[PDB]
């Protein structure tokens, strides 16, 4: 599997922040082998597209799931696609708890974008509430449900664990609980799709990931890569972006 | 008599594409508009800062949505201070869609609104009534409401008559009169009557070139939020329709 590291810079954003970001981006070392994401926010999506090279991928961090409609504030994957961008990370933890969005309309985005040919960074993870009740994979496995549901192909899937209480917190998985889970999704894909599927989805970690703990996590078998948070706009990125080498 | 300046803003929800946002600007461009009429257009996000590269200043170019504070763990949230960043200096707010839909609640477009003019952006508020709050009488409870959370130089009230918009029923312009003329009243007693005498209360039902006119001579229409007809033709006589 081919390691996968995306930068999500959530609601951080300026032509000036941006072009430091950029710059450190284009003259950066990065291991090749790496596939690299980062994710603005969608005011600057076709600029940061135009101006980083096609070795990077450029993402929404969100869209809607039908091309057109009466949907105000919403964007569509043919936008994307249009402005030159075909990855949209979906089902982020700030999505679905902060702004309300369910299970059955992540589901739903996904089919779509990749339906339309855009690339998905599906995002599940549980709550410190529910980790604590024993409820992890029950949780995990519903919201990998309501994204699987209705697909039928899925080498233009990347699913990313991210613990909701590990989200800007400072409190990253330890290793060995970033592995069980990565490990459970991974079977629960054996079953529920198939095994060839579940051993070639990537299924990257997410929630305070840092240079100094992305090495450790990066080992773990099940362990394909990052979806970053805050370390995403700080040159620490790069140091993530090698975490597999 | 009253003094304020007619306003058509045209939503263009999730539509837009180079090619045709190309073929919208081109429209506004060469069109004749009473140069008494304020005019905006609010395109996809993504495509912001090219539309309003391509636009004269004469017309204001809006985000659809935007978040209540500058930065940060928003995933797929964008602020004012981008939008300042980009160049545009307006946003919708509050727009039905987002509140029944996307289930944004009136605290949060409060915030929003209230952030969003801090940060230095002028904001299209939206109100509006569902028609089982109408039938059971609670137009202006739910107006009022709606309003209360908000609260004026750098607003424009919407109001949006949810009740016809998403049942096929049709407004007339009597009707639309009645509840500028009940919100035009909060504000003069709530806030001010120089406010009140001043703030500009757009209408946001279903509005074409076959209806626009006799909303607009309503006197308490102070011009439109447009939908559909933001993307056509229309849109210029709509824009025309005051004059």
């Amino acid at each position: 599997r081919k390691f996968f590291v995306g930068g999500n810079w959530k609601m951080n954003g300026s032509k000036k922040e941006n072009d430091k970001l950029i710059e450190m981006l284009t003259h950066a070392k990065i291991d090749p082998n790496t596939e690299v994401l980062v994710a603005p926010p969608a005011l600057y999506l076709p600029s940061v597209r135009e101006k980083l090279d096609k070795r990077f991928h450029v993402a929404a961090q969100n869209c809607y799931k039908v091309p057109s409609g009466a949907f105000t504030g919403e964007v569509s994957p043919a936008m994307l696609k249009d402005v030159g961008c075909d990855w949209v990370i979906l089902g982020h933890s700030e999505r679905r708890h902060i702004l309300l969005e369910t299970d059955q309309l992540v589901g739903e985005k996904t089919n779509h974008a990749i339906s339309a040919g855009v690339n998905v960074i599906a995002c599940i993870g549980e709550k410190l509430e529910e980790r604590e009740a024993g409820k992890t994979e029950e949780v995990c496995f519903r919201q990998m449900e309501a994204i699987r549901k209705n697909l039928s192909m899925w080498n233009h899937i990347v699913i990313a664990y991210e613990p909701v209480w590990a989200i800007g917190t400072g409190k990253t998985a330890t290793e060995q609980q970033a592995q069980e889970v990565h490990l459970a999704v991974r079977r629960w894909m054996e079953e529920k799709v198939s095994p060839a599927v579940a051993k070639s989805i990537r299924i990257i970690y997410g929630g305070s990931v840092t240079a100094a703990n992305c090495r450790t996590l990066a080992k773990q078998p099940d362990v394909d890569g990052f979806l970053v948070g805050g370390a995403s706009l700080k040159p620490d990125f790069i140091e993530i972006c090698n975490a597999n080498a």
